């Protein structure tokens, strides 16, 4: 983008960073865009600016709070804003630059009235927001391939440009013609546009499909129905989330048929290993699927016929360690059908590569059924939504289509006027009026016309916390009545990372971690993640955590002395322990030292607080995520070499179990159940079905299969080749099988007794306590009690009918441990009747002594002790 270092923020209102001396101040504007420097040349209108020492008003310097200290121009009334702003525009000093436009396009055009397709009994008519273009057409297919048809022009009215066809005009398709300036090439260009508001594509979104989404063939069998059918959701509180690819469900799964592997179809095959997999979960009390992206993105053609593949069976024949493998991967990793999607096109349609035909209605109907099919089988659905950037930028390609029609406005750019790419590239600016307004207009939409349950936010911190707000209260005051979904039940969650141009609320109060405490949206728990796995994203691969050996079982890797590792492994358990209880501000732990801490007073990097939340519903506790290192891998990676694969499959259980018996909502990467392996892949986005495999016939996890792709991991490839190549580090059918019943088990567990899920800091204080703290403390063990109602005169309400305390006690140790609680002796307490009953015969030794209070814990193992009320 060029220099662009003026703000028009209002009507009558530009600030420029420049000094006093510098009372001459001009705003010139050629329409045809003609301007050159002398003085400036080629201009149809220049206009004096008079200072305003009054300086910016409140509202401006609270919308644009970095531009605060700015100088502020007033344009004199004379000036017809609406021509000028579709105009070439720069200032001058007496120095030259051109002038950002968000501030006066909200304020003079700011709409609320219908975008994109309306449809009634005898009309359709389209609508585009495009304030700055010099005029808009529609050109019209008769079909997603053949010729045109006709153009029509549309007419502007306050910035928006409309037209009324008749009802014929139904399943045609089309484009807009939008003649607009472009900063990026400085002229004025004829953009060939699709519709930001559109609900249906030809393949590669390359044309708009005219389609009434409310139209009864898009409908599947029963449903206006689904409401009756979604399972029961009694509270946010009752939450587990699992974290699903749609390609990875069944690209490799042979119960499904070879034509309809890999997308939303998949999801109609209920006797499919991959849907008894997830009924198996389901029935054990998982309650959501998290989908990653499936509207439309790049990266993934929509045809299949170009479509590339690996032959499988050549590199199966390679060795564990090799480079071969993924030297073919990356051969076609540009060309296959291979992508998690994070790379937005047009927010409000089905991804066409996932769709049995990328045009017509197939998109829509399919992915209805695969909505319907989960609610059937007792999962609810939660998309995962990208709005934080978008694939493509400026007035040309495919890709791009809202930085074509308003260039500059829904991208955040810098102070030259150099588009924002911290997300990844072409940042969007929620901060924007009817950026905002498409970001809560699309979710509304898979609410509505789609029946999601759910959405979690990419990169939150880089949205408007007001955005979030306003979002969450739209959705969740949809009804049945109206709008055929409980709205009531929607779960908004999301990354709070705070990073780049929006930290220290720069750009306005943005979905930081922080800035969303008390508005009841999960943010992702970091604290956790890295105290049980140990180091950081960014780190030595090699710190160890609590539950990768940090002290107790040393890795080689020099971390300190024995009194270092042992003090940042008690650190860590503070940490996690605050996790376990939710992540509050408020709750009070004895720490390490021995000093009674609120989670608030607990820190981390940066001095921030490690818990940081108001309610459990608005932490979402995970060891794992398609992010990163696999749950097996990064275990693999950090534990001793010499542990046994028998050994990590038992740590592997660990992490899950302390995310499946924490207060908050647990989060399940897709996989952790299974011991799935990426053979290390720190970032598996490109790397095809070969190294994302989820293997459902569970005769392998996908360990071993060679080194992954060199763009991302091959720093690491030295550490990774000795492990990949060793045997011992594979783990056989027996292994996966026994990961899943243990796994099924513990959300059996955790479903067994409410006190696990309390729906409040208070409850959560009043009674979750733990037991192993202090310098003193035992470690590589977390002992967490939570009480409920007993004895005549209670001080709380009767949660469980069937228990009236709980105890869990996880040990990382490779030893059996007995913890003395005296505070718990002479209490009813029995091991968990699951555990008594587990395939598991190592938990099945856990015992109480009453006497003492002792309990009794094998190696490396989750013991949970319940005391009945019988
Ligand atoms: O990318 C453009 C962008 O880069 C910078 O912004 C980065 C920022 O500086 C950084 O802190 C984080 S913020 C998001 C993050 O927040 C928490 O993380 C905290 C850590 O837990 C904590 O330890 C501490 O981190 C420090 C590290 O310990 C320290 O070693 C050092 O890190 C170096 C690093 O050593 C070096 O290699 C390099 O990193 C590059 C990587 O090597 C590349 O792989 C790539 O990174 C990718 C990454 O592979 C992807 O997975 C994806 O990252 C995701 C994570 O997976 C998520 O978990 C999440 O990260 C959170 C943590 O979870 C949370 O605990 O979001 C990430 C972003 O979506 O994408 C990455 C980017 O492509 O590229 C990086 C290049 O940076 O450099 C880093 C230092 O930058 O220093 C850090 C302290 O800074 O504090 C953390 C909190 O700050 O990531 C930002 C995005 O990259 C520029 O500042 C910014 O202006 C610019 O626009
Ligand atoms: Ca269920
Ligand atoms: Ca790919
Ligand atoms: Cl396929």
């Amino acid at each position: 983008m060029p220099d662009a270092r003026a703000y028009w923020v209002t009507s009558d209102l530009i600030a420029w960073n420049v000094g006093e001396l510098e009372q001459s101040v001009c705003l010139y504007a050629s329409r045809a865009a003609a301007m050159s420097l002398s003085g400036i040349q080629g201009y149809d209108s220049k206009v004096e600016l008079q200072p305003e020492s009054a300086g910016l008003p409140e509202t401006v310097t609270q919308k644009f709070p970095f531009i605060s200290s700015y100088r502020a121009f007033r344009v004199p009334s004379s000036v017809d804003v609406a021509s000028l702003v579709k105009c070439q525009l720069v200032v001058a000093s007496f120095d030259v630059t051109g002038l950002q436009l968000p501030g006066v396009l909200d304020d003079m055009f700011a709409y609320t009235g219908p975008l994109g397709a309306v449809f009634s009994e005898d009309s359709v008519s389209l609508h585009l927001w495009a304030p700055t273009a010099q005029g808009v057409s529609v050109c019209f297919f008769d079909g997603p391939a053949g010729p045109a048809l006709e153009t029509v022009q549309l007419k502007e009215s306050n910035g928006v440009w409309s037209v009324t066809g008749p009802r014929e005009w139904e399943n045609r398709y089309y484009l807009y013609e939008v003649d607009v300036y472009h900063p990026t090439k400085a002229q004025v260009l004829k953009c060939l546009a699709g519709d930001p508001y559109a609900r249906s594509l030809s393949a590669n979104g390359a044309r708009t499909w005219l389609v009434d989404i409310n139209n009864e063939t898009l409908k599947p069998a029963s449903w206006d129905e689904l409401a009756d059918e979604k399972p029961k959701l009694d509270s946010f509180s009752d939450i587990t989330i699992y974290e699903l690819h749609i390609r990875d469900f069944s690209a490799h799964d042979g119960t499904v048929d070879s034509d309809s592997r890999g997308g939303f179809r998949a999801f109609a095959y209920q006797a499919s290993a991959g849907m008894e997999h997830l009924r198996k979960l389901s029935d054990a009390g998982l309650t959501h699927v998290h989908l990653l992206p499936s509207f439309h993105f790049a990266g993934v053609d929509d045809i299949k016929s170009n479509w590339k593949f690996v032959d499988e069976c050549e590199l199966a024949t390679f060795p564990p360690g090799s480079d071969m493998q993924q030297a073919a991967v990356v051969a076609i990793q540009e060309e296959d059908p291979y992508n998690w999607g994070y790379n937005p096109v047009l927010w409000g349609v089905p991804k066409g590569s996932y769709a049995s035909d990328p045009d017509g209605p197939s998109r829509i109907i399919e992915y209805r059924q695969m909505v319907q099919a989960l609610n059937r089988i007792g999962l609810r659905v939660v998309m995962d939504v990208v709005y934080n950037h978008l694939d493509s930028s400026g007035p040309c390609g495919i890709s791009s289509v809202l930085d074509k029609i308003v260039p500059g406005y829904y991208v955040r750019r810098d102070t030259n006027g150099q588009i924002e790419n911290s997300a990844a590239m072409n940042n969007t600016a929620s901060e924007h009026f009817m950026v905002d307004r498409l970001i809560v207009d699309d979710l509304l939409n898979w609410a509505v016309n789609y029946k999601v349950d759910g959405f979690r936010f990419d990169l939150m911190g880089h949205i408007m916390k007001r955005t979030m707000m306003r979002a969450k209260s739209a959705l969740q005051s949809l009804t049945t009545d109206a709008h055929g979904v409980d709205g009531s039940k929607i779960y908004l969650y999301g990354e709070g990372w705070d990073f780049a141009e929006v930290a220290r609320n720069q750009r306005g109060i943005n979905g930081s971690q922080l800035n969303m405490s008390g508005t009841g949206i999960g943010s992702f728990n970091d604290r956790i993640r890295d105290a049980i796995n140990g180091g950081n994203p960014f780190g030595n691969p090699l710190q160890q955590g609590f539950n990768t050996g940090l002290f107790l079982e040393p890795n080689g890797f020099y971390q300190g002395n024995e009194a270092d590792t042992r003090r940042s492994l008690a650190t860590y358990a503070d940490q996690i322990q605050i996790g376990l209880a939710g992540n509050l501000r408020d709750y009070v732990l004895i720490s390490h030292t021995g000093e009674a801490k609120k989670g608030s007073e607990i820190h981390t990097f940066d001095g921030l607080p490690v818990g940081y939340t108001a309610s459990p519903i608005e932490t979402i506790n995970y060891v794992s995520a398609h992010d990163n290192e696999t749950l097996f891998d990064v275990i693999s990676v950090k534990t001793p070499m010499i542990l046994s694969v028998d050994e990590r499959c038992r740590i592997n259980h660990l992490a899950s179990s302390m995310m499946a018996l924490s207060q908050g909502i647990p989060f399940f990467h897709a996989g952790d159940e299974i011991l799935r392996s990426k053979s290390i892949d720190r970032d598996s986005y490109n790397s095809g079905d070969w190294f994302n495999k989820l293997d459902f016939t569970y005769e392998t996890n996908n360990w071993g299969v060679g080194l992954p792709p060199s763009e991302k991991n091959e720093d690491n490839w030295p550490l990774m080749k000795p492990r990949l190549e060793n045997p011992s580090f594979k783990p056989a059918k027996g292994h996966i099988l026994a990961a899943l019943d243990s796994f099924v088990d513990i959300l059996k567990i955790r479903y067994s007794s409410p006190l696990f899920r309390l729906s409040t800091a208070n409850d959560i204080k009043q009674r979750v306590r733990f037991h192993n703290t202090g310098p003193s403390l035992v470690p590589g063990v977390i002992v967490m009690g939570i009480e409920d109602a007993r004895g005549e005169s209670p001080e709380m309400a009767q949660l469980d009918t069937n228990f009236s305390y709980v105890v869990t006690v996880f040990n990382v140790c490779p030893h059996e441990v007995s913890m003395d609680i005296p505070a718990l002796a002479s209490m009813g307490f029995e091991l968990h009747p699951v555990q008594v009953n587990s395939s598991d015969t190592l938990v099945r030794k856990s015992a109480y002594e009453a006497a003492t209070g002792r309990f009794t814990v094998p190696g490396r193992t989750v013991s949970v002790f319940v005391e009945p009320r019988c």
